[PDB]
C-alpha cells in the first residue's frame, strides 16, 4: 500500500513540484489551489506558517518574516562568500550560529532562527502532504533533486530536510540526471549518448552536460548563472512599463512599493501569456494616484527588452561543450527544464545554435525533473520490495 509507494519532489530554489509514477504513468500533483508547482516559501505569521502560495501571496505585506531562497543557503557556512554576498540582497535576517548560517523571523510575535534545512523540511512537509491528498494514503518513500554541482554537504543537508519532514529519501539524484530519466534517454540500449539539459528557472540558470553509457549517467559539465531568471524578465517589463507611465502621465513611479509590485506580478503573467500570444494586455485598476494602467506589449518589444540577458544563455552553453571537451554535434539530445525554457525566443537562440536541431521540451518544462524524480522512485522502491 503506502509501503510500496514513492513520490519524486524536484526541490528547487523558486518553486517544488512533486509526482507519483502509478498505473504505468506520471502524475504530477495538484496542490490544494490547484497548482502544478508550489513556490518554496515559507512565511511566519502573528498567527501562523503559511507554506507556498499562500506565504508567496502575503510576501509584500510581511517582507521581514517571508523566508525563500533557504537552497542558496542550504549546506553552506556562514563565512561563505556566496553566503554573505547573497546576504545583501534579502529582506529576511540571516544569523551566524558557529559557521552555520540561520534565517531568523518574528513568529507569533516571537524571535526564533530556523537552519536552511528546516526551512526546506517545510517546504518537503508541504510537498509531503500535497502527494498524500492525492493519494488517499501517507506516502513516505522519496526520490529528492538537486543541482548537479552541489557538493557533499549540500546533498547531505538535503536529505537531512527530507528526513525532518518525514520522508524517507530513497536517494538523492542530480536535477539534470532527473530531467534525462523522464525522456527515457537513459533507456536507449548502448553507446554512449551525450545529453545537454538546458534549465532556465526563476531565479537560476543551469547547463548540464551528461553521458549515459549502459545506463550510467556521468556529469561531463556544469556552467551557467546562479543569479540568471524568469524574475529578471519580469524586471525588465517592469522598467518599460514605469517609462511608459513617466511618458504617457509625467509621474514616477517607481518609489511606491506597491504600485511596483502590482505591476511585477502583472508584467509576470503578461510574460507568460507572451509565450503563447503575439500581445498580452495589462489590466491594471488605480495603479498609482488613481490612474488605471490598461495598456499592452507585443513579442517583439519583450524579445527586445531581455534580448541581451537572452544571448547571454548561450555563453554557459559553449562554456560547457568546451569543458565536456565536445562539440555541438557530438551532442545527442537537447533537453528543456525551467519555466522560462517556454519563451519562444530562448528555444530559438538555443535550436539556431544547435544548427536548427529538435529540443526535447513535450514535458512541462518546470515538471520535467519531478517527473523523472517520480520514475525512478518507482524504480527505486519496486527494487527494495
Ligand atoms: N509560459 C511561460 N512563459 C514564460 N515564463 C514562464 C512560463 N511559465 C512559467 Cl512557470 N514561466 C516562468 O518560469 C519560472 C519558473 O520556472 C518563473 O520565472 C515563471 O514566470
Amino acid at each position: 500500500m503506502a509501503k510500496a509507494a514513492a513520490i519524486g519532489i524536484d526541490l528547487g530554489t523558486t518553486y517544488s513540484c512533486v509526482g507519483v509514477f502509478q498505473h504505468g504513468k506520471v502524475e504530477i500533483i495538484a496542490n490544494d489551489q490547484g497548482n502544478r508547482t508550489t513556490p518554496s516559501y515559507v512565511a511566519f505569521t502573528d498567527t501562523e506558517r503559511l507554506i507556498g502560495d499562500a506565504a508567496k501571496n502575503q510576501v509584500a505585506l510581511n517582507p521581514q518574516n517571508t523566508v525563500f531562497d533557504a537552497k542558496r543557503l542550504i549546506g553552506r557556512k556562514f563565512g561563505d562568500p556566496v553566503v554573505q554576498s547573497d546576504m545583501k540582497h534579502w529582506p529576511f535576517q540571516v544569523i551566524n550560529d558557529g559557521d552555520k548560517p540561520k534565517v531568523q523571523v518574528s513568529y507569533k510575535g516571537e524571535t526564533k532562527a530556523f537552519y536552511p534545512e528546516e526551512i526546506s523540511s517545510m517546504v518537503l512537509t508541504k510537498m509531503k502532504e500535497i502527494a498524500e491528498a492525492y493519494l488517499g494514503y501517507p506516502v513516505t518513500n522519496a526520490v529528492i533533486t538537486v543541482p548537479a554541482y552541489f557538493n557533499d554537504s549540500q546533498r547531505q543537508a538535503t536529505k537531512d530536510a527530507g528526513v525532518i519532514a518525514g520522508l524517507n529519501v530513497l536517494r538523492i539524484i542530480n536535477e539534470p540526471t532527473a530531467a534525462a530519466i523522464a525522456y527515457g534517454l537513459d533507456r536507449t540500449g548502448k553507446g554512449e549518448r551525450n545529453v545537454l539539459i538546458f534549465d532556465l528557472g526563476g531565479g537560476t540558470f543551469d547547463v548540464s552536460i551528461l553521458t549515459i553509457d549502459d545506463g550510467i549517467f556521468e556529469v561531463k559539465a556544469t556552467a551557467g548563472d546562479t543569479h540568471l531568471g524568469g524574475e529578471d524578465f519580469d524586471n525588465r517589463l517592469v522598467n518599460h512599463f514605469v517609462e511608459e507611465f513617466k511618458r504617457k502621465h509625467k509621474k514616477d513611479i517607481s518609489q511606491n512599493k506597491r504600485a511596483v509590485r502590482r505591476l511585477r506580478t502583472a508584467c509576470e503573467r503578461a510574460k507568460r501569456t507572451l509565450s503563447s500570444s503575439t500581445q498580452a494586455s495589462l489590466e491594471i485598476d488605480s495603479l498609482f494616484e488613481g490612474i488605471d494602467f490598461y495598456t499592452s506589449i507585443t513579442r517583439a518589444r519583450f524579445e527586445e527588452l531581455c534580448s541581451d540577458l537572452f544571448r547571454s544563455t548561450l555563453e554557459p552553453v559553449e562554456k560547457a561543450l568546451r569543458d565536456a571537451k565536445l562539440d555541438k554535434a557530438q551532442i545527442h539530445d537537447l533537453v528543456l527544464v525551467g519555466g522560462s525554457t517556454r519563451i519562444p525566443k530562448v528555444q530559438k537562440l538555443l535550436q539556431d545554435f544547435f544548427n536548427g536541431r529538435d529540443l526535447n521540451k513535450s514535458i512541462n518544462p518546470d515538471e520535467a525533473v519531478a517527473y523523472g524524480a517520480a520514475v525512478q522512485a518507482a524504480i527505486l522502491i519496486k527494487s527494495t520490495r
